[PDB]
């Protein structure tokens, strides 16, 4: 169990949206088993989660032909400076945190050299399925890396400096809401009632 | 960041609803960059938010003809009494909190006079886009004000007295679930497969 | 009040999904009235809740014919051992917590005898609309009980032992996302644009 299970949540008065009988956030057996008996955040989030995901086989219709599937954000991670820590002799091994990822560097490294070590940290995050989906080298800049996340949430990271290296984010493509896997079944032309102009609808089915 | 980024969330076992890869609440680069490495509430809420907003161009169909758009609650805030502060002399300036809004009042003011000060606090909340969308004077009662909120959540405010002034809430119009801007495309009369009577469906397209 | 009203939430940058005006989690009059002026968890969950529940009359379409309604999880509560407490005399009445439920027990009881006390626990929980929806006796094993929860969230309980008795969980039927009451209006066979094969769609209307 985590903090959320034990953080109180104030349910809406008269709310019975959960299985036609109780309010979002109502305590569940999961909390009772740990000795908590109040409506809580864990329960509330799980409830809304259950309201938003439609069953496989469900159909979503739109007039754009754009998939309902979510899209992950992709950025450029940029670096500048020289790894510095004057309290240590040149070439001393140190750990530098890059947006939370521990990077093994050495004092004296230029940004170009440092970036090579960031590649290794990204590989490790990817391998443990932690936040990072994939990365690629920048085609014309050795001090930048392209990174794509696992989730499709929006991330705006603050620029900062650590051990002489300035780290910043440059958003390349925005994320897009959505979930699951959807298949374009096709199009259906329909002339709405009492109208003469036809409208083309595109139907998507959730396959996974 | 305040706290949500640093509050643990227990993910659902077997959950891969986020981009067909991970559970709602899985740690993201935003938390890593702040020094938090576990599944959390900030991320969980952002994930469900991503599941609940359909893309512009999406079609919603119903049989009522009622728009999917949300509606904010509207109240009457009522006041009565005289601003009092036995600890201070008549006419002494004081700050009174009206449902959290700071009102500049003076001991000795009548409820009607106080309401005039409340109008100023509402204007300031409106100008800073803080919870209040708009307000209007009660047509025939100088001790009441009509107020509409920015969000479309339900709000039940408790009656209370502060510095001699009793403040209460009278809900005029209920809020309604929903989001975005939707446009009625028209109607579609359809006779389901083995049926005798036609069914009229209304289609709404999200435009913003 | 509850803690959620006072825990900060970091809004999504550029987010105006709430009434086309503000971000999910923006402060509302409910928090202001309690002295909290920042974006928060309570508001955030309430906003997403407002996005995910579609109005009565809304139509959901799928190709499986499976109801969009949610389904609660159902388990088997297993018990083993003998009610013990060497610090007290035999038959001494004690309070045993079963997944948070307080059962009136007495040292010396066998697993079967204990279950009888558990039935009364589930009864008071059910009558109190607390987490438990219903319950029945195991088809065969008298040391087990079938239970169904009010919510449709997934629950994984850890096996534990207290007062000599070992309590365990066995998930029988998995829960399913969903909400409200939906009515299958019927089927609609349509041949999508330029297709030689017809597809059958099932339309469900939210009645409650």
């Amino acid at each position: 169990s985590r903090l959320a299970d034990f953080l109180g949540f104030r349910p809406k008065t008269g709310d019975i949206d959960v299985m036609n009988r109780q309010s979002v956030g109502s305590v569940t057996i999961s909390q009772l088993a740990k000795g908590f008996y109040e409506p809580n955040i864990e329960s509330a989030i799980n409830d809304v989660h259950n309201f938003s995901i439609k069953d496989v086989g469900t159909i979503i219709t739109n007039k754009t032909g754009v998939s309902p599937e979510g899209v992950s954000q992709t950025d450029y991670w940029a670096f500048s400076g020289t790894v510095t820590d004057d309290s240590l002799p040149p070439g001393s091994p140190i750990t530098v945190l890059v947006f939370g990822l521990p990077v093994s560097a050495t004092t004296g490294m230029t940004a170009i050299e440092f970036v090579a070590k960031v590649r290794v940290a990204l590989q490790e995050a990817i391998a443990s399925f932690t936040a990072i989906n994939s990365y690629k080298d920048h085609p014309t800049d050795g001090s930048k890396l392209e990174v794509t996340y696992l989730d499709n949430q929006k991330h705006v990271l603050s620029t900062y400096s650590t051990y002489g290296i300035t780290i910043s984010q440059e958003i390349i493509s925005e994320s897009k809401p959505g979930y699951g896997t959807w298949n374009l079944l096709g199009a259906q032309t329909v002339t709405l009632d009492n109208q003469q102009t036809p409208t083309v609808f595109y139907h998507f089915e959730r396959t996974a």
